[PDB]
C-alpha cells in the first residue's frame, strides 16, 4: 500500500504534541530501566506531505516548515527534528512522522510500544511500518479500551499517549472516563492528552470533568495561533500532561516564546504553561 496522504500533518498542533512527546521520552530514558508507550490511536504510522495534486499545500507549511531549519532551533527540539530530518533526508518536506514513529525512533532495544488503530486504510500501514520490530505490539481493536486491558505495563514505567476523535460531545467525555479507567490502574504513568480549541467551552467542560476524577498532578501547556473564536476551526491545542516529568515545565518555558514566535510571525493567539491541578 502507498503511504497515507495528510492536509493536516506537521502542523502547529503537531509540532507542539510532538515536541512535548519527545521531552517526555527523553526524561522517561534517564532511567536504565525499561518502559512501554502506549498510543490509544496511533494511525498510520507516517504521512505524506503536499498533497496528491502537484502544488504543495497542506497546514504543515505553517507549522514544522517554519522550525525544523532554523540555525538557532533550541536544543530541547533537537531529538524531535532529528527525527523528522530522518524521514527527509533530501532536505525537502515529504514525510512527516506519526506518534509511533516518534516513538519507535526513541526508545531504546530493551523499551515496549503498544498500538491500536481502527481504520482499514491506517492499520495496515501501521503494522507494515513495525514488522520485524518485535519491541511492538499493533493491534486493531478500539484505543480506549486499551487502558483497561493493557495497563499496567508490567515494566510499571510508562507514557500513554492519547490523540482521540474529537467530532461530538460524547468524544470529549470518553477521554475524561478512559484517562480515569489508565489511572486507576496505573496511577504512576505519565499521560499525555492532546486536545484541539475550535470551541473554548467544550475544553472547559473537559477540564472541569478532569478536575472532578480527583486526578493529582496535571499540567497544561497550550499555544494558540489566534485569539478563541466561534467562527474559525481550530485556533489553538494543547497538551494535558498527568504526572509530568521533572524538568517538562521548565523545558516548556523555556521553548514555548521561541515556538510561538516562529510558528505565529504576527504575534497573535498566545501560549501559556500552568497547573489544572497541583501537587
Amino acid at each position: 500500500l502507498s503511504y497515507r496522504h495528510s492536509f493536516h500533518a506537521g502542523n502547529h498542533a503537531d509540532v507542539l504534541k510532538h515536541t512535548v512527546q519527545s521531552l517526555i521520552i527523553e526524561s522517561l530514558k534517564e532511567k536504565d530501566k525499561p518502559f512501554l508507550y502506549l498510543d490509544t490511536h496511533a494511525g498510520a504510522g507516517r504521512y505524506q506531505l503536499g498533497s496528491e495534486h502537484a502544488e504543495r499545500t497542506g497546514e504543515y507549511l505553517e507549522g514544522i516548515a517554519r522550525i525544523w531549519q532554523q540555525d538557532d532551533l533550541p536544543a530541547e527540539l533537537e531529538a524531535y527534528i532529528n527525527v523528522v530530518k530522518h524521514f527527509n533526508r533530501s532536505g525537502q518536506l515529504r514525510y512527516y512522522p506519526g506518534s509511533p514513529l516518534i516513538a519507535r525512533l526513541l526508545l531504546r532495544e530493551q523499551d515496549s510500544l503498544q498500538l491500536t488503530e481502527l481504520h482499514p486504510s491506517d492499520y495496515p500501514l501501521l503494522r507494515s511500518e513495525f514488522q520485524k520490530d518485535s519491541r511492538a505490539r499493533v493491534e486493531k481493536a478500539d484505543g480506549f479500551q486499551q487502558l483497561k486491558a493493557k495497563l499496567p505495563p508490567v515494566s510499571r514505567r510508562g507514557l500513554i499517549l492519547i490523540d482521540p476523535p474529537y467530532e461530538m460531545k460524547t468524544d470529549y467525555q470518553a477521554v475524561v472516563s478512559g484517562i480515569a479507567e489508565g489511572y486507576k490502574r496505573f496511577a504512576t504513568g505519565i499521560y499525555a492528552l492532546w486536545y484541539p480549541v475550535v470551541l473554548r467551552q467544550q475544553i472547559k467542560r473537559m477540564i472541569h470533568d478532569l478536575e472532578a476524577t480527583g486526578i493529582r498532578k496535571i499540567l497544561q501547556i497550550e499555544l494558540a495561533v489566534l485569539p478563541d473564536s466561534d467562527r474559525r476551526g481550530m485556533t489553538a491545542s494543547g497538551m494535558i500532561v498527568i504526572n509530568p516529568p521533572w524538568k517538562l515545565e521548565q523545558q516548556m518555558n523555556n521553548v514555548l516564546p521561541w515556538l510561538h514566535s516562529k510558528l505565529v510571525p504576527a504575534g497573535t493567539g498566545h501560549a501559556t504553561v500552568s497547573w489544572i491541578v497541583p501537587e
